[PDB]
C-alpha cells in the first residue's frame, strides 16, 4: 500500500498522513522531516538544505531523490509507505516512474491560496520555522504553483492510463470530515 498526498504546503496532508498511517500500518516518508532531521544530526546527506529551506525554496531534485531512495529501501517500508511532500516536482515523479516505484493511490488536498497563508501563520507561532513566516510562505505557495501543482494532472494521467488510483478531497472542510472522506475513498 503506497499513496502519495499531493497538495499546496499548508493543506493538510501531514495532519491527515497521521490517520493513514495508524489505518494501513504503514510509516510516513515526509521529506520535510527528513530534511529538517539532517540539518539537526549533521548528516552528510541532507545538512545543506538548511538554507535553501529558510529561503523557502526547494532543494534539489538529486539531494531529495537520494534521501528517498534511501529511506524506502529499508525492511519496514517493504508492505507500503506514505510519501508526504515528495514528488514536489516533475522529475521527482519521473525518477519513481524509471526506478519502477508505482503507487496505489494519489490524493490531491485542493485549498485556496488565501487559506494556506492564515493556516501556516496560526501554527509557524509554535513550531518555530523560519519557512513559517509570511513572506517566505508566499515564496513557496508560488514555487508550489510553478512546480509542484503540475503534478495534479500528471498524476491524474496515470490514472487515467490505469497505474494508480487519483482522487481529490476537498480540504478546507473541517479536519474530520476531511478524515471521512479520505476513507471512503481508500476503504
Ligand atoms: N520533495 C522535496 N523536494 C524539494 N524540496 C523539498 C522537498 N520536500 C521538502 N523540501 C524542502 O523542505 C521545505 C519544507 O517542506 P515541507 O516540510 O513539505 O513543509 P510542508 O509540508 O510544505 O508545510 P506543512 O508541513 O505545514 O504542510 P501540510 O500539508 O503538512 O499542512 P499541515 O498538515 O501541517 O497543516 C497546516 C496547518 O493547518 C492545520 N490544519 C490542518 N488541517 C486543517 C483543516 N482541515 N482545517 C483547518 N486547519 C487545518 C494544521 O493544524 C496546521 O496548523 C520545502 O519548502 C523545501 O525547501
Amino acid at each position: 500500500m503506497r499513496i502519495i498526498l499531493l497538495g499546496a504546503p499548508g493543506a493538510g496532508k501531514g495532519t491527515q498522513a497521521q490517520f493513514i498511517m495508524e489505518k494501513y500500518g504503514i510509516p510516513q516518508i515526509s521529506t520535510g522531516d527528513m530534511l529538517r532531521a539532517a540539518v539537526k544530526s549533521g548528516s552528510e546527506l541532507g545538512k545543506q538544505a538548511k538554507d535553501i529551506m529558510d529561503a523557502g525554496k526547494l532543494v534539489t531534485d538529486e539531494l531529495v531523490i537520494a534521501l528517498v531512495k534511501e529511506r524506502i529501501a529499508q525492511e519496514d517500508c517493504r508492505n507500503g509507505f506514505l510519501l508526504d511532500g515528495f514528488p514536489r516536482t516533475i522529475p521527482q515523479a519521473d525518477a519513481m516512474k524509471e526506478a519502477g516505484i508505482n503507487v496505489d493511490y494519489v490524493l490531491e488536498f485542493d485549498v485556496p491560496d488565501e487559506l494556506i497563508v492564515d493556516r501556516i501563520l496560526k501554527r509557524g507561532e509554535t513550531s518555530g520555522r523560519v519557512d513559517d513566516n509570511e513572506e517566505t510562505v508566499r515564496k513557496r505557495l508560488v514555487e508550489y504553483h510553478q512546480m509542484t501543482a503540475p503534478l495534479i494532472g500528471y498524476y491524474s494521467k496515470e490514472a487515467e492510463a490505469g497505474n494508480t488510483k487519483y482522487a481529490k478531497v476537498d480540504g478546507t472542510k473541517p479536519v474530520a470530515e476531511v478524515r471521512a472522506d479520505l476513507e471512503k475513498i481508500l476503504g
